[PDB]
């Protein structure tokens, strides 16, 4: 609490950067007398903290470390061993006064080598690598929605045809843990990436992007086509000669405030283990890099609503205790939205209703009111056209953001 931690995943150059921070005069020390007792706690708190940060690197699709964590995928022991910052000095470098500084990098192939566990890869003009721009909003395979893509520790390339063209065990093992299966860039580094994909690449358009956590570049059939053409082309998917160039606020993720531990990431395995089993129809959660999501989908009540139907009094029981799941340090923003209506006053005024009533009939189930927070947006965040009673149900939701207090 004297120590602040700031941190930044430093995908374009492969690394994550942190700063640890010790404020003197909160923590009752004083320099020079204390500076020995002052680093040696900067250094006790370092561990801890620092875990938390890799716990939130993004490492595919779906998952980020501290998921496959609590998959049990990988061991703490795995990723405690990566915080060892005895190499680095206890400074007066911070910005502020009457503080000392402890600075810890790590690169980003060092999480990523502990994915790598396979024996061999598995398997027109002739190409030194692959360049693919995946720069500005793309859209997003099986939703309506256009996203920027994200970057992780491994992406995969899709086809138009959803055609799997590139992963993690196509690469050779020893490269993937040497440099990863791709680079990240900028247009503005105005570089040839030649250590990486040479003189004479193929370049490639994203036409869109796939994952949950919109990951993975999807290009066009003729494209993937030269690719998969000849063995020279093919060869730079067994080597990593692959290069991601993304939008700069994928290319520097940093991590907010506060750090969630390794119990935020069994809690939300928990949260999804428990909605997977209960099958409440149309609710489905998504997390952040320190924030849940719980999203219900056709949600109809409003504040002036009759007593909700038996239905939905058991799927808000179900939302209830899910929430519950992630502990009592939390609090909940609940946004309310509407299908287009055509109706912009009705459709502002609908949305405030639907949090409303959601917050109320959360807090008649344990959830005490000062934790929550409502707000609506009407029509203007729509997720689908309002066409069909599908894509119109599916706008009319109840989006439930959990958040540390
Ligand atoms: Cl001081
Ligand atoms: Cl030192
Ligand atoms: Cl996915
Ligand atoms: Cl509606
Ligand atoms: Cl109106």
């Amino acid at each position: 609490d004297a120590v602040h931690t700031d941190a930044v995943q430093d995908w374009k150059n492969g690394t994550i950067n942190a700063q640890l921070t010790l404020d003197l005069a909160r923590a009752r020390m004083r320099l020079p007398a204390d500076r020995t007792a002052a680093s040696q706690f900067l250094r006790y708190k370092a561990p801890a903290q620092l875990k938390d940060v890799y716990l939130s690197v993004l490492v595919d699709s779906q998952n980020r470390v501290g998921d496959c964590l609590a998959h049990e995928k990988i061991r703490l022991a795995d990723i405690t061993a990566l915080v060892d910052a005895g190499h680095h000095a206890v400074t007066t470098l911070s910005p502020s006064v009457r503080s000392l500084q402890l600075s810890h990098q790590t690169p980003l192939t060092a999480l990523a080598r502990l994915f790598v566990t396979h024996e061999t890869a598995y398997v027109s003009r002739p190409y030194t690598g692959i360049l693919i721009d995946a720069r500005g909003s793309l859209p997003v395979h099986g939703e309506y929605v256009s996203e920027p893509l994200s970057a992780c520790l491994f992406p995969k390339i899709w086809s138009t045809d959803m055609d799997l063209i590139y992963e993690k065990n196509m690469v050779h093992p020893d490269r993937a843990k040497a440099w990863g299966v791709v680079r990240y860039g900028s247009v503005w580094d105005e570089k040839m990436y030649r250590d990486r994909i040479g003189t004479t690449p193929l370049k490639i358009i994203a036409r869109g992007v796939f994952g949950q956590q919109r990951t993975d570049p999807i290009i066009a059939s003729k494209d993937a086509a030269q690719i998969l053409a000849r063995p020279e082309n093919l060869r730079l998917l067994a080597e990593g000669n692959v290069i991601i160039l993304c939008d700069e606020a994928a290319l520097r993720v940093h991590v907010p405030y506060p750090l969630v531990d390794e119990h935020f990431y069994f809690a939300y395995h928990d949260v999804k283990r428990f909605l997977t089993d209960e099958r409440s129809p149309g609710v489905g959660v998504r997390s952040g890099i320190n924030t849940l999501k719980i999203t219900v989908y056709d949600v109809r009540f409003v504040a002036n609503s009759p007593e909700i139907l038996a239905s939905e009094k058991d799927r808000v029981d179900v939302i209830a205790t899910a929430l519950k799941k992630m502990g009592p340090y939390t609090r909940f923003l609940i946004e309310g939205h509407t299908a287009d209506l055509h109706r912009p006053q009705e459709e502002a005024a609908l949305s405030v209703a639907r949090a409303q009533r959601m917050a109320q009939e959360l807090s008649r189930r344990g959830i005490e009111m000062t934790r929550i927070t409502t707000a609506g947006h009407g029509a203007t965040k729509p997720i689908a056209p309002s066409d069909t009673h599908a894509n119109k149900a599916k706008n009319r939701r109840v989006e439930i953001t959990i958040l540390r207090d």
